[PDB]
This record gives C-alpha cells, structure tokens and sequence, in this order.
C-alpha cells in the first residue's frame, strides 16, 4: 500500500546542514551519519529531525562540531608562552582558520609541528599567522633604502614604532614611505617620534 518513500524523508533534513552525510539499512532500520556543524546547537537540531523518521530505528552519529574543536585548540595554544599572540577560528562548518602574530620562525616552527601532532582537522585548515622578526626586518630594511638612516623602528604585534632624526626638508617624504611599509602584511598600526633637524 505504498511503503514509506524513505529517501525523500531523509533528504527533507539533511539537506538543512552542509557537510551532512547519511547511509541506511532497511533491513535493520539503521541510518549512518557524518559530518560538522557550527557548533552544538546545530547539531543538536540535527539529531532530532532524523531521530524523528518513522523508518529510523537508530542513529549512529559521526558528526563534529566545529566550535569546540577551535575553542579546544586556542586552549592549547595559550599554554606556550611562544603562542602568546596566535588563536583558531572558523567562518563555515568543515573550515577552521589560525591567525595572529609570533616572534621568531624558530617559534613559527614549533606552531607547525604542534598541529601536526595535536590537530585532527589539519586538512580543513587555513593558516594567516604573521611572523614579527621577518615584518621588522622588511620595515627597517625599506627606510634605510629610502634614504631615512637615523630612524629607528621596532615591531611588535601588528604595530611599527619609528623614532630618530629627519631633516626637516624631508618631512613629506617620510610620510610617503611610512605608506609604503604599511603594504607588509600584518601591518595595522604606525607610531613616528621622528625630530625634524632645522
């Protein structure tokens, strides 16, 4: 008398959360699911609709949410004082992404293999993290080749310090250059102290 169309009824609640998979045994009224979701909410609302099936006799669940695993990790992170200023995130389900600022690349190094070791989704990873002795290297290097030999600058964290001395005729170009070392990525802030000499 026409069975219960099983498939379409799977599909009416699966198809609400990206990344989601399924499997079912109509012999034993299994369904096999996986996948992620943003967070525990999501996958809480996921559960019930498929649980709410009338062919569904059980659930084995595979699926992950995502939150606690980038959560987990800035956790992690924190108790390396050379991670100090680095930490995850994730924009979509099934994508995680790291950012923020290290010292050195010997500290850069030692992040890498630490997510090796220690992270499960490191397929699903974007990294953005900047490295501060390469940014300040590239910012001293740039004045000195623009002509600025008694500024002295220092990076830290997303900001540049410049302090010294400048003749006073080259006022506006210092500040054209200034422009320039701000393209370097991870640059979000500038502080000049520079005396001009009259």
């Amino acid at each position: 008398i026409d069975q219960i169309d099983l498939i379409h009824d799977i599909e009416h609640v699966i198809q609400q959360f990206p990344t989601v998979r399924f499997t079912f045994n109509k012999n034993n009224g299994q369904l096999f699911l996986i996948g992620h979701v943003r967070n525990s909410i999501d996958k809480s609302e996921l559960l019930y609709k498929v649980d709410a099936l009338s062919f569904v006799k059980s659930v084995d669940d595979n699926v992950i949410d995502d939150e606690a695993v980038w959560q987990e990790m800035n956790i992690l992170l924190s108790k390396n004082p050379e991670f100090k200023g680095i930490s995850m995130q994730s924009p979509e389900p099934g994508i995680f992404v790291i950012s923020g600022y290290l010292k050195t690349e010997e500290q850069a190094a030692c992040l890498a293999d630490y997510l090796n070791l220690h992270f499960n989704y490191l397929s699903l990873l974007d990294n953005k993290v900047i490295i501060e002795s390469q940014v300040m290297k590239a910012l001293a290097g740039h004045l000195v080749q623009s002509g600025f030999a008694n500024v002295h600058v220092s990076f830290t964290n997303g900001e540049a310090v410049l302090t010294g001395y400048i003749n006073n005729k080259d006022a506006d170009k210092f500040r054209t250059v200034v422009q320039e070392l701000q393209d370097i990525a991870g640059i979000r802030a500038v502080k000049n102290f520079v005396v001009l000499l009259p």
